[PDB]
């Protein structure tokens, strides 16, 4: 069952955290990679779960628990905006918030997750997405999960100023909302020490804190997917996946 709730937004180090939690607990962690490289069936389940935000709350909470059964932690979209509900469902779970410089975050988001509608790189991302078998339902899940995390009904995804404001507002509100001894804010570069002390575990012996999922590596993955049109053919070059 869930031991750690991760509230950090995509492109803040969530895959490195997922890897780190799996090293610490020796059990699997949710992350969107789980959805795309393992379980594309859960897309609609998240999308429908998102529209839901008393017998309404019990129905939502049971569907969250079923989606997360078998995992010890959640990172990344679409679980982000549910961090408060997860605190209620799992009262002993600790909460992590991965953060970084807002401009670095926005660039990383634009290059990997949510390119502008007139960015030429969007064309490549979409071509690689088809090689992975991702359809418009996945795109709507990404957009709706971000809107849900930001608590916005209407969001112009092409507006960087609004995304930067939403980023700062989201990170501030997590730090206001999570009881303070229940929260650890992790900045990129912090390493094992703050995470292991917060979780009260020993630092893993002789291994660096994970450094995975860079935009440089995602750009290479997209380029290789577009070139050969086969994930099986290229997976050997991307051992993290
Ligand atoms: O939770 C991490 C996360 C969750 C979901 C997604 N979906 C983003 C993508 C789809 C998309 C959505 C909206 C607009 C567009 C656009 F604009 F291109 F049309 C594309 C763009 C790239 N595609 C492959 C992929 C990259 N990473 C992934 C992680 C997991 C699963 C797949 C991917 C998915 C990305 C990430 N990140 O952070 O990578
Ligand atoms: N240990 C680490 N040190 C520095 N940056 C790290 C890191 N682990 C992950 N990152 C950065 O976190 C981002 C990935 O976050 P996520 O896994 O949530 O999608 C990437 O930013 P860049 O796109 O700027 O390279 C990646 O380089």
């Amino acid at each position: 069952t869930i031991q750690v709730i991760s509230a950090g937004l995509p492109r803040t180090g969530t895959k490195s955290l997922k890897n780190a939690l799996e090293i610490i607990y020796h059990k699997p962690c949710y992350h969107m990679f789980e959805i795309i490289f393992n379980k594309q069936s859960d897309i609609i389940k998240w999308q429908n779960l998102i529209h839901d935000s008393t017998t309404k709350t019990i129905a939502i909470y049971d569907k969250l628990k079923e989606l997360l059964d078998g995992y010890i932690a959640t990172t990344d979209l679409p679980t982000c905006g549910f961090y408060k509900d997860l605190m209620n469902i799992y009262p002993n779970a600790k909460v992590l918030l991965t953060i970084r410089d807002k401009y670095d975050w926005l660039h990383s988001l634009r290059k990997v997750v949510l390119p502008k509608s007139n960015d030429p790189w969007k064309l490549k991302i979409e071509e690689g997405d088809k090689v992975l078998g991702l359809n418009s339902d996945f795109y709507k899940l990404t957009e709706d999960s971000l809107k849900f995390a930001f608590q916005k009904d209407d969001l112009n995804f092409d507006d960087d100023q609004v995304l930067l404001e939403c980023y700062d507002e989201y990170n501030r509100l997590v730090q206001e909302t999570v009881p303070s001894d229940r929260l650890l804010v992790l900045r990129l570069g912090d390493g094992w020490e703050p995470l292991c002390k917060f979780l009260n575990v020993e630092i893993p012996n002789g291994i660096d804190y994970p450094c995975v999922n860079s935009h440089h590596q995602m750009t290479q993955l997209t380029e290789q997917l577009i070139k050969y049109k086969s994930l099986d053919a290229i997976i050997h070059m991307f051992p993290d996946l």
